[PDB]
């Protein structure tokens, strides 16, 4: 039996971000920029046939209700989805599907983005087709409303219905034959992998005979006898009945344990420390690194969907602490990092909940989406803010290197390397800092990639607040001179 945690990249490149309800026309666009940039690939939308949510007017989380495998979507058609993918692959930035196979639609009936009719009601989704004898019921569910409530029953997280959504039987064969097909078609098109949803609600036994039916990669662009990359999205936070441990065989596992801890330790919370972090990872209760896909916000947790609450994860509202625990884990040596690349909603938390949860990418009516405009106050586009895009090269030249020449305060400042590549002092106290320290690089001139545009002189000012170059001394040290505030980092890394 294959395993399917093992991703592909080209050389130098590493780093996935999602292009959370980016139309595949401007996905296509983006694959320049984040080659150009040393980005390995990109988690796209959920691409097949979808609800259309009216009410309330074309939420993001119609996506996650599918009505067919046909690929017309809200991000664009079967045609703009294969070009992108080909236009993407092209260029070594890969494609991974949003694929949601735990269930179709909650209730009610209506057409979806391709033309299809479903109705959740009678289990009929006549695009694919399903019927009520493809999907768990009474018989396999006893709670009364016949969703999950008790997360620490296996069999009722497993075979009931995520809020209400009709909960596919994936132990039958034609149910994996079905989704076999739709995710062998992504496949031969040239997708690379999938982030599996909902995995939480599926069986471990059901996943792997779905994913023992897959095909391996396309060999235009992919090595001769590559499985897939899958990475499976189980929320685990601990004090349930199913684990991410038990998906890991199969393949990646979220590990949303990461991006609570940073979203802890940055913010101070509780009288967390930065320099805690020396042995951030595994040795934290979470996954191994090869076990973990790892991220500080996701298109669910940065709106209070999933876990929930608004007091510890950090997201572009909060950016400069996002950036700090961002930059971190880019520099850190643990996990496949993800970043989030966002849109701008009127977030609305009343007691703990954001009442505006549900609104959907910027629009301009009708359902469809706006072409992307980064930093137009519309689309975030974190991939592309300096202080992430210059970690992430930071990241990429430090790549195989261990975490080496580690400092810390006892309280909110740390400094560490990676080998001899590169090296990041992070100051999260409420003063300045200047502290000479062991660097592990060569003796030379070097440039804040936090706030210039290069690593060597000339640093580039393109931000306008690019720092005095440090000088790394011939012994290795250098003195690092790190006010608090905006950006409290200084991050210094050699050439490729
Ligand atoms: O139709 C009848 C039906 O109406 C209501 O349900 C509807 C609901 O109000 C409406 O918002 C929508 O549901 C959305 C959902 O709100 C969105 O979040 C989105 O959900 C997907 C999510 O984006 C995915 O990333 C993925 O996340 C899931 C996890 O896989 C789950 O494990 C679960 O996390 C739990 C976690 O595991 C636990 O440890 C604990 O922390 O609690 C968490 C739950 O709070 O939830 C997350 C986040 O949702 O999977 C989601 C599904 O793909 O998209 C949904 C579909 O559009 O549609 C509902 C159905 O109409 C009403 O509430 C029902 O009672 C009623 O039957
Ligand atoms: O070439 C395009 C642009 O490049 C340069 O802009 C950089 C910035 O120098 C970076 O600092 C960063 O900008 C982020 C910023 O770090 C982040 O804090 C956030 O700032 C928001 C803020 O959250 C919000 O409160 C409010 O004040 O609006 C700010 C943004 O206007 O988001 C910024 C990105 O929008 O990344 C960009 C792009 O790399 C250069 O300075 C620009 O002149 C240039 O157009
Ligand atoms: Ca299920
Ligand atoms: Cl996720």
């Amino acid at each position: 039996f294959q395993y399917f945690g093992s991703y592909y990249c080209q050389p130098g490149r590493d780093v996935i971000v999602h292009l959370f309800e980016w139309k595949w026309t401007d996905i296509e666009r983006e694959c320049q920029w984040l080659a150009d940039h040393n980005y390995c690939g990109v988690q796209v939308s959920p691409p097949n046939e979808h609800r259309i949510v009216t009410d309330p007017p074309y939420p993001w989380w119609q996506r996650y209700q599918p009505v067919s495998y046909t690929m017309n979507s809200r991000s664009g058609s079967e045609t703009q989805f294969r070009n992108m993918v080909t236009t993407c692959n092209n260029l070594g930035v890969y494609i991974y599907v949003d694929g949601v196979l735990n269930h179709m639609t909650g209730g009610g009936s209506g057409t979806g983005s391709d033309g299809n009719s479903f109705d959740g009601d009678s289990l009929q989704y006549p695009g694919v087709p399903y019927g009520p004898n493809d999907f768990h019921g009474s018989d396999d569910c006893s709670t009364s409303d016949g969703e999950i409530h008790d997360y620490n029953n296996p069999t009722e997280v497993r075979n009931c219905r995520l809020s209400g959504l009709r909960d596919l039987d994936g132990s039958a064969n034609y149910v994996r034959d079905v989704e076999a097909e739709f995710a062998n078609r992504l496949i031969g098109w040239g997708v690379a992998g999938f982030r599996l949803d909902a995995c939480k609600h599926m069986w471990p036994g059901d996943l792997e005979a779905i994913l023992g039916r897959l095909n391996q990669l396309n060999t235009q662009w992919f090595p001769a006898g590559r499985n897939a990359y899958i990475y499976q999205q189980v929320i685990d936070l601990g004090g349930e009945a199913v684990k991410a441990t038990e998906y890991t065989y199969l393949g990646r596992v979220t590990e949303f344990k990461h991006g609570q801890n940073l979203g802890n330790v940055v913010r101070k919370n509780n009288g967390q420390r930065l320099a805690n972090l020396v042995n951030f990872g595994e040795g934290w209760g979470q996954l191994s690194g090869f076990d973990a896909l790892v991220f500080i916000d996701n298109h669910d947790n940065q709106r209070g969907h999933g876990a929930g609450g608004f007091g510890t994860i950090l997201t572009f509202f909060e950016a400069n602490m996002y950036k700090i625990a961002t930059a971190f884990e880019l520099a850190w040596d643990y996990g496949h990092v993800r970043l989030m690349s966002s849109y701008n909603w009127p977030r609305n938390i009343v007691n703990g909940v954001d009442t505006n949860d549900w609104v959907g990418p910027p629009t301009n009516g009708g359902g469809d989406t706006k072409d992307v405009e980064c930093f137009n106050g519309e689309w975030i586009c974190e991939h592309r803010w300096r202080e992430m895009y210059n970690m992430v090269r930071f990241h990429n030249v430090a790549i195989g290197n261990p975490v080496s020449n580690w400092w810390d305060n006892g309280f909110q400042a740390i400094a560490f390397g990676r080998g001899n590549r590169g090296f990041i002092f992070i100051n999260n106290e409420d003063f300045a800092i200047t502290q000479t320290l062991q660097t592990g690089l060569p003796g030379g001139e070097y440039c804040d990639v936090i706030s210039c545009d290069n690593n060597r002189p000339p640093c580039g000012n393109s931000g306008g607040a690019c720092r005095a170059t440090v000088i790394v001394n011939g012994d290795g040290t250098a003195t690092f001179d790190v006010p608090n505030g905006e950006n409290p980092m200084i991050a210094i890394h050699v050439f490729l």
